[PDB]
């Protein structure tokens, strides 16, 4: 396929570039999936909360499997367990719904989307009349053991974590019979995650960078905050290498051996996003991109300012 891979501790090879699907709407996502698969993507990043798994499933049924264009075994599919589904009794039903929507037998990777839980039910964002969330106190260690039962059932090959801090990861590892294979977190030159990455490396977790292009797609942008794709150093390197700024951002990550899942529905961008394995940055150029680190996080749960979940005791970002 188009991308090089990293070996997870499970023995699975995970492509260093995957297709992100948040905000890829029903009515466009089937085309994005089909285009990406045809040009050599072998890694898709999904989530129940994105509201598009049913359509992704139609794309997969037509394109992936026996007698189809892509063998199932060559495809890496990630999905994620949503916050309202942390209770042990809800974990299997949640995965089974995802598998039915995606029209798959099994997932290659299943992540706990966030370390904290929302009230059980069929409202993905259960809330009060003030707009604040109704939380649930199910601990992630309890959810983890429920997730482990899914591996024993042959429904998921590997488990992982999304938006966990180093302390929370260590906490999961203290009870894990099945070790998490992957940590998925926001990561790009403004939020380099150097220490967290080193932490994962020590414990055998590979890291996937979400929002690796700075999620210019996002609906709550501070006009005052810098745009990653517009960073002068990035644009300078883009000119030098005859590449797009997005390719610079992506190259930086895959050169660090960090998995990236850029989202696009634009065929030309989908193609360029995976073409990041034919050039290399010098040690000085890597240092220049490394210097951009500024502890600037773009992806934070917000309400009607203001951080929505930032006051929760199990909020992952409050640690350094
Ligand atoms: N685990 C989590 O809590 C979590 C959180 C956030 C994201 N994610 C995952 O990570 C994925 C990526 O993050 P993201 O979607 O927030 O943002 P992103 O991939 O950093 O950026 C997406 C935006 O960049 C544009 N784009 C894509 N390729 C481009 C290119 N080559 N040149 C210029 N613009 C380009 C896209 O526009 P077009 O589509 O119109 O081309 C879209 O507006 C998500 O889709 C999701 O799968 C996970
Ligand atoms: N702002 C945030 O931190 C998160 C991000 C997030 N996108 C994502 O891929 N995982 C997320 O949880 C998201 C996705 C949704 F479908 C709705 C809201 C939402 O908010």
């Amino acid at each position: 396929m188009a991308a090089s891979c990293v070996l997870l501790h499970t023995g699975q090879k995970m492509p260093l570039i995957g297709l992100g699907t948040w905000k890829s709407e029903p009515g466009q996502v089937k085309a994005a999936i089909k285009y990406a698969l045809t040009v050599g993507y072998r890694h898709i990043d999904c989530a129940a909360i994105y509201g598009n798994e049913l359509e992704i499933g139609e794309a997969l049924q037509e394109t992936v499997g026996p007698g189809k264009a892509v063998p199932r075994e060559e495809l890496f599919v990630t999905s994620k367990l949503w916050n309202t589904k942390h209770h042990p009794e809800d974990v299997e039903p949640a995965l089974r719904k995802t598998l039915a929507d995606l029209q798959l037998e099994y997932l290659d990777l299943y992540l706990m989307h966030w370390p904290y839980a929302f009230e059980r039910g069929d409202n993905p964002f259960p809330k009060n009349a003030d707009g604040t969330i109704r939380y649930d106190a199910t601990h992630y260690k309890d959810t983890w053991k429920a997730l482990e039962a899914l591996v024993a059932k042959g429904l998921v090959r590997a488990l992982g974590l999304s938006n966990f801090s180093s302390r929370q990861i260590d906490d999961v590892l203290s009870v894990a019979s099945v070790r998490p294979a992957v940590l998925q977190v926001e990561c790009h030159p403004y939020l380099a995650q150097n220490e967290l990455i080193a932490h994962c490396q020590a414990r055998g977790l590979e890291v996937t960078a979400y929002s690796p292009l700075g999620s210019s797609d996002r609906a709550w942008r501070d006009p005052n905050e810098p745009v990653l794709l517009e960073e002068p150093v990035v644009q300078a390197l883009a000119e030098k290498y005859n590449r797009s700024p997005a390719q610079i951002l992506l190259r930086w990550q895959v050169q660090r051996k960090v998995i990236c899942i850029p989202k696009s529905v634009t065929p030309s961008r989908i193609l360029q996003n995976i073409q990041v394995f034919d050039f290399t940055f010098s040690p000085e150029e890597m240092k220049q991109l490394d210097a951009l680190n500024k502890n600037l996080r773009f992806i934070v749960p917000m309400l009607t300012r203001v951080p929505r979940d930032a006051g929760h005791p199990l909020y992952p970002f409050n640690d350094p």
